[PDB]
């Protein structure tokens, strides 16, 4: 009733759309930067309020959405993977994070985000909504990659970190929250001073360590977590998958931060894109730790826009899908 006849605008326009969505099936497809959105659906308070629903995913690759001015205006964006509310993290992941698992055992280095508002889903893409969660299903296919014969051979081993950043600060959430330092050496190489990784021989201690984790995090919405999945040969690294869940982008308070933090993660994958032999790692906390994984003919990077489908996010979501729009340009 209150947004005037938009509502009745957006549903005539869907019901001429004539849809083409993913499926399981659809090949998997391999990207050295791989860019992705995702729409949750409205919730239970959201549809209590009575909030219109913008967002439409007409196909794979495209995203619509509605404004009003007053008449319908639609505006698109393509991706290479769209998720609508009916995709699981299951479907998630096997078109984001699920290819690079094997990059790792080819000595690669591979990085999953999840980017996009506070509410829009980043936490339960990676974590889980508490039901898997991109980490458990990434530790789950480590270790039946390793117990292949071709892998099995290798004689890898499989460690772990979990680690927040907030306000430039790093945490250890394995080691009580710990205040570990970040120091770059004269060869531009950063080290985590005090990170300790874990060794783990099945998805179950991955699981009780991620669990044991999620708990220390906290607002958990102004911090980016980080878990690693690093393979070693003999003690010597021989692949390695960071998987982040971001701080809200979304803007007293503190936003600047995470503001730069963005602007400079941007920065890196698009420089990663382009094969470039520098690229601005220092900017943030964020990137000078991960400055390894955006270096390497190797290094491959997956991105999740999430975004809420709510009228009332509408300029949030906006400014999700023009960032994601602006990381896989040439
Ligand atoms: N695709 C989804 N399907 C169902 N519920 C979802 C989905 N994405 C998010 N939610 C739910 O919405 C709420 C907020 O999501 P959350 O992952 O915490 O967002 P964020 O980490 O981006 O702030 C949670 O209760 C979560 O389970
Ligand atoms: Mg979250």
């Amino acid at each position: 009733f209150p947004n005037w006849e938009f509502a009745r605008m957006i549903k005539e326009f869907r019901a001429t759309l004539e849809c083409h969505p993913l499926t399981m099936t659809d090949p998997i497809e391999e990207h050295r930067i791989c860019v992705c959105v995702r729409k949750r659906p409205l919730n239970k308070q959201e549809l209590a309020k009575k909030e219109i629903d913008v967002i439409s995913i007409p196909s794979k690759c495209l995203l619509l959405v509605h404004e009003k001015v007053d008449y319908l205006e639609n505006q698109a964006f393509c991706f290479d993977f769209a998720f609508d509310e009916t995709a699981s993290n299951e479907v998630v992941y096997r078109f984001t994070a699920a290819p690079l698992v094997q990059t790792i055992f080819e000595g690669g280095k591979a990085t999953c985000f999840a980017y996009g508002q506070t509410g829009s889903g980043k936490t339960h893409t990676m974590g889980g909504d508490l039901s898997k969660g991109i980490y458990a299903m990434a530790s789950a296919d480590v270790f039946l990659l390793k117990n292949q014969p071709c892998y099995r051979k290798l004689g890898l081993e499989v460690y772990v970190t979990f680690f927040e950043i907030y306000n430039g600060k790093l945490f250890d959430l394995l080691n009580k929250k710990a205040k570990l330092r970040v120091l770059e050496d004269g060869k531009q190489q950063v080290q985590v001073v005090g990170l300790q990784e874990h060794l783990v021989n099945s998805a179950d201690d991955v699981i009780k360590m991620i669990d044991m984790g999620s708990a220390c995090r906290t607002n958990s919405s102004r911090s980016h977590a980080c878990f690693q999945i690093i393979l070693r040969a003999k003690g010597r690294m021989h692949g390695k998958f960071s998987l982040v869940d971001l701080a809200g982008n979304e803007r007293r308070m503190e936003g600047a931060e995470i503001n730069k933090s963005l602007l400079a993660l941007k920065e890196c994958i698009r420089a990663l894109g382009q094969n470039k032999a520098h690229t601005p790692f220092r900017e943030s906390k964020l990137t000078q730790v991960l400055r390894d994984s955006f270096i390497g003919e190797n290094s491959r990077t997956c991105m999740i826009a999430t975004i809420s489908p709510g009228i009332s996010s509408c300029e949030y979501t906006l400014n999700t899908l023009r960032y994601a729009d602006r990381v896989k340009e040439l």
